[PDB]
């Protein structure tokens, strides 16, 4: 399989399990801090990076009801200026991009406790899919499925349904969407980390997922496997493959990755492009940092480059 080995640059440091990297309207860039505690209890953050000097501003220390938040997830929202946080702890939360948050659902559509989720992916229509890796939401003891198959996937739609698709994965971890030009979401990916398989549903509609089965395969035997990822403009598909020091790269078809990305870290745990450039920006776990590379093209469109009107 070959493999490239692009030069990296180091863009921040010092964030406790940097992930969730992600790009607003207004193009400022943000990070999250799962990682970070206080006196041994959960104390996660949402940070704005400074792309120029590294700087961290926190914007967002999440606790509710004298839980702490372990946010690690992030999307962009086309119409607000809110990030969409999966968050280990408390569940799915909206926040501000100036200091606020809400907790979008304590239970799902049918009444049961949300668990925990660790990424999210918006489609072109506005509907959001989660992972869920984690238990059940704080107050709740903290647990993860690592071991065991209790892990969910979640659609939020555009008209306030927190919908549980499917279950019973072994830590649900990375998820994307691939569209068809005229914007139409027709197939989902989803990462099971642990057992470093990739899985694919057709997708029909809102919270609507079909015919899953094992889309592609990750390499490595490693404690690890795949984590985020996302499209290229081609809907070549790149996922940070943890543990392997590589960030694996599918063709459209799955299967086996046709290409790798050898990163100057072992743990790559999250990416994101930026809007309108071939640059990635890449979360690893191994130093707690940010770092940066190009890209043989474009990434695919975030749902917030999106537009609202269509094409005039
Ligand atoms: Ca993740
Ligand atoms: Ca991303």
């Amino acid at each position: 399989i070959p493999v490239i080995e692009p030069l990296f640059t180091k863009v921040t440091e010092d964030i406790p399990g940097a992930e969730g990297p992600v790009f607003d309207k207004n193009g400022d860039f943000y990070i999250v801090a799962p990682a970070v505690e206080v006196n041994g209890k959960p104390a996660g953050e949402i940070l704005r990076i400074d792309l120029k000097t590294g700087k961290k501003t926190v914007i967002c220390k999440p606790e509710v009801n004298g839980y702490g938040g372990i946010p690690a997830g992030c999307q962009c929202d086309r119409d607000a200026n809110q990030l969409f946080v999966a968050d280990m702890r408390l569940g799915l939360l909206v926040v501000q991009t100036d200091g606020t948050f809400e907790e979008i659902a304590k239970k799902d559509s049918e009444g049961r406790r949300m668990q925990g989720c660790n990424d999210c992916a918006f489609d072109y229509e506005g509907n959001l899919w989660i992972t869920a890796p984690a238990g059940e939401v704080a107050p709740a003891d903290a647990t993860a499925s690592m071991q065991e198959k209790f892990g969910s996937i979640y659609c939020f739609t555009t008209d306030g349904q927190m919908i549980q698709v499917d279950t019973a994965f072994q830590f649900p971890n990375g998820i994307a969407v691939r569209h068809m030009n005229d914007g139409r979401p027709y197939q989902l990916i989803v990462a099971e980390m642990p057992t470093k398989k990739l899985w694919s549903y057709d997708i029909k509609g809102p919270a609507k997922i079909e015919n899953k089965k094992v889309w592609g395969h990750i390499p490595g035997t490693h404690e690890g496997g795949a984590d985020g990822m996302d499209f290229d403009e081609d809907n070549n598909l790149l996922v940070a493959n943890w543990g392997s020091s590589h960030i694996e790269v599918f063709g459209p078809d799955g299967g086996q990755p046709k290409m790798r990305i050898r990163c100057p870290f072992e743990k790559p745990s999250n990416l994101h492009f930026k809007p309108q450039t071939k640059t990635i920006f890449v979360t690893e776990h191994e130093n707690n940092a940010v770092w940066k590379f190009e890209w043989q093209r474009n990434g695919k469109k975030q749902y917030c480059e999106t537009l609202k009107f269509g094409i005039f």
